[PDB]
């Protein structure tokens, strides 16, 4: 599945 080095963390925008 996706890996977890995505940046900018994914918050309630």
């Amino acid at each position: 599945i996706l890996p977890w080095k995505w940046p900018w963390w994914p918050w309630r925008r």
